[PDB]
């Protein structure tokens, strides 16, 4: 049996490449981004209700990726080079409008074909009874040179995004060598970091 | 400016007690009865594919609506089963698992159910605890379930010759209450059985016979 999917809208992410998305989302409420929908749901009326809901399930294709074991089986993970390559996040929705969410705290690549929306249901999708012993670090120290500060404020006025945040909240989230400059892709921007301290980030600039 | 198309092709498929829609509880983790297996296919069926999940209780399934727009309000703001892609998500408790089968427990799924993908359940990341949802079906508030001594004795024969909680199961979605009429008869498939009920009084149901 075959079953065809089409995507129903496309992701704009904050993140470009994988590696400072941070493993715990929503704690880096910065990470923000918006589903386009397309020309089909791009109405409304297929919205209607989601201002009475906070976070939605948003399942889609793991495009970037580019499989049974991981050195753990795979249907034990959540890898993205899975059977079918579907990915599952829930994400807090901060509005919409015809054809658009806005989201926050988002681990989707730009550009994610997304393929459904569905309502997080408290009573039914959050287990309290729910273990995991193969399921985090607890989060870097970040300091900022007074330059990366000053650039990190001024691109976030530019892209009207919360620029200094977002960066923090990736890098506290360790995504190891003392004097190597480290760099990452967030927006239109490159920003680079160091480790002074084996237990301390220092961001030392902004461009784009 | 055309479409991007992607196909899916199932790993496994359910087999499961309910055989239809109707008084499948809304709370299915609430309901350990409500059991059933996930028969793997090949290349899927290999113990490699499992390793870790001895040390978790829960796993997401995306599967197929196999059983069938955007007025449903919205589509997107609902779990209705009638949606774009039909891709449906539940989460289940996993009782154990094999070679080329899982063992589930509190499922809602519908027998021959294909299941898509296989995803643990990772609590710090989707157990939302500041999240809320006004426009949901609110928890089913529990109606009383009382057995007449005929049905409560074929479901724990049944139970034996099925070697399932068949009892527990009835009283667990009846508990739930599939949702008037007072002399109206109701029913509920659950595996081979067809199990009959009705409403004496308004809050209160009763059971009175199972078949197969
Ligand atoms: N479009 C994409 N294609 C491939 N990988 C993606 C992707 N979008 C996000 N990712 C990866 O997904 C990784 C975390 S897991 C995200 C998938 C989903 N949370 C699930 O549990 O199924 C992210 O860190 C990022 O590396
Ligand atoms: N295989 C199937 N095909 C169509 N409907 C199904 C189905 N399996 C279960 N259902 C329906 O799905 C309802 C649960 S709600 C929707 C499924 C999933 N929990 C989600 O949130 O996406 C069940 O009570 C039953 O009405």
């Amino acid at each position: 049996m075959t079953h065809s999917v089409s995507p129903i809208g496309y992701i704009r992410s904050c993140f470009m490449e994988k590696f400072a998305i941070p493993r715990q989302p929503l704690l880096a409420p910065a990470a923000r981004g918006t589903l386009e929908l397309l020309p089909p749901f791009d109405q409304v009326e297929a919205l209607e209700g989601l201002e009475q809901v906070s976070h939605v399930w948003l399942l889609f294709l793991f495009h970037q990726a580019l499989l049974k074991v991981r050195p753990l089986g795979v249907f034990a993970t959540r890898a993205t080079h899975r059977p079918n390559g579907i990915g599952q996040s829930v994400v807090r929705l901060e509005g919409f409008e015809a054809g658009r969410l806005w989201l926050s705290g988002i681990d989707l690549l730009d550009g994610t074909p997304v393929l459904d929306i569905k309502p997080y249901v408290p009573y039914a999708d959050a287990v309290a009874d729910a273990r995991n012993g193969i399921a985090p670090p607890p989060g870097i120290a970040v300091e900022w040179s007074e330059q990366a500060r000053r650039q990190a404020h001024e691109h976030g006025q530019r892209l009207r995004q919360p620029v200094a945040e977002l960066i923090e909240q990736c890098l506290a989230q360790d995504p190891p060598e003392p004097g190597r400059r480290y760099g990452v892709r967030l927006w239109d921007l490159d920003v680079h970091w160091h480790y002074p301290r084996p237990d301390l980030i220092r961001v030392l600039d902004v461009a784009g």
